[PDB]
């Protein structure tokens, strides 16, 4: 996905920066599954101050909303298992 802005590459999630925010309160790692306001969420709560939006990896999809963790197409109110991109998708 094309930059944001000036401050791109958003807070990452999960391990180190497997991951990064999505949404509400939600992280996403493509390869590093999903948690809304999990453990490995929680690394939105440094989002809170920085507003400033910020890369993201949503890749368009069917299941309502774009791809994003392991086979994860997220909407706006919360991420979901997409069989079009890792888990229950293929052998992905």
């Amino acid at each position: 996905a094309v930059l944001d802005l000036d401050v791109r590459t958003c807070l990452p999630c999960g391990p180190g920066g497997k991951g990064r925010c999505f949404g509400p309160s939600i992280c996403c790692g493509d390869e590093l599954g999903c948690f809304v306001g999990t453990a490995e969420a929680l690394r939105c709560q440094e989002e809170n101050y920085l507003p400033s939006p910020c890369q993201s990896g949503q890749k368009p999809c069917g299941s309502g909303g774009r791809c994003a963790a392991a086979g994860i197409c997220c909407s706006p109110d919360g991420c979901e298992e997409d069989p079009a991109c890792d888990p229950e998708a293929a052998f992905s």
